[PDB]
């Protein structure tokens, strides 16, 4: 399904799964370029859609449809048909392991796996992870991180936050102070800079910065701006939580340009919130410049890896 903030958009009368999969199937005879055909059907799918699919292409066929599909993972293009067809689980399963080895570590992209989805997403992941490496996505986080860094990490990736939107204002007004004259001491890495950043609701975590605005003056964020990686991992971590719009696009912002684009971050913003926010992350682009994403994507992009972009992103 596709919601009023997802930018995916399936077929009004979908195929079946058997339907699909002889098309897709169909897709690799001989000639095997018949990317606009993978790109219709994978990219016009819901989640529980893509795992039918999956399910219905192994059992008559014998094969695994990745591994019939990942045949060149060294190109973009391929590289982002597979994240996206994955479940948002193993999804993120395979993000937050890349994110923790030496060619491909970002400690950023832990905090957006931990941050920027919802808790139970957080740990449908924690239970691909298992499933797919016998390990924690917090045993392999606490093992390739450490001080500062782990300290944060951890909690962070392990925390099972409540969901609901209940605000206790009392207690936001408490934990906005802790914040402050932590913060204002330079003791960054507080242990109640962690637990509160780390531990409360997405929603708590709301009131507590709004009422911190107020009183003290400027956003949390004015305060914790240069700094060294923990101080950024911090910044990270306020934004995933609470103005995950903003970040998504500072993130679409730094990855796309005229020359260099990183098409590694592109394809990993694009495909984890296409079934989730990017309708709305696309527009908060917009406003900055008038540009579509679309358009920047279109103007620093091409090939298949391109069109599917373009297809997961609710536009073409």
């Amino acid at each position: 399904h596709h919601h009023h903030m997802a930018s995916l958009t399936v077929p009004a009368h979908v195929p079946s799964a058997a339907e699909d999969c002889e098309q897709l199937r169909s897709a690799f005879k001989g000639w095997g370029t018949n990317e606009k055909l993978i790109i219709s059907i994978l990219a016009h799918r819901t989640a529980a859609q893509r795992k039918l699919i999956r399910q219905t292409y192994a059992e008559t066929f014998g094969e695994d449809l990745l591994k019939e599909l990942d045949r060149e993972l060294t190109h973009d293009f391929e590289k982002l048909v597979l994240v996206w067809t994955l479940d948002p689980s193993e999804r993120d399963a395979h993000l937050a392991k890349e994110a923790t080895k030496r060619w491909t570590k970002s400690n950023f992209v832990l905090v957006e796996l931990a941050c920027t989805r919802s808790p139970k997403e957080l740990v449908l992941a924690r239970e691909a992870y298992h499933a797919r490496y016998k390990k924690s996505l917090e045993e392999d986080v606490a093992y390739h991180t450490t001080g500062d860094h782990r300290k944060l990490l951890v909690p962070l990736v392990s925390s099972y936050r409540y969901g609901g939107e209940e605000v206790d204002l009392r207690l936001a007004k408490a934990e906005s102070k802790i914040l402050h004259e932590k913060i204002s001491d330079k003791a960054y890495s507080d242990d109640e800079v962690i637990r509160i950043l780390a531990t409360r609701s997405k929603a708590q975590l709301n009131a507590t910065l709004n009422h911190y605005k107020d009183e003290h003056g400027e956003d949390i964020l004015k305060q914790l701006e240069d700094g060294d990686e923990f101080v950024a991992l911090l910044r990270a971590t306020i934004k995933g939580l609470v103005y995950p719009e903003h970040y998504f696009v500072e993130v679409l912002r730094d990855a796309i340009n005229r020359r260099g684009t990183e098409e590694d971050h592109l394809t990993r913003v694009i495909a984890t919130r296409a079934e989730v926010d990017l309708k709305i992350i696309a527009d908060e682009y917009q406003k900055r410049d008038s540009i579509p994403l679309g358009r920047a994507i279109a103007k620093d992009t091409r090939g298949d890896y391109e069109s599917m972009l373009l297809a997961l992103l609710g536009q073409e």
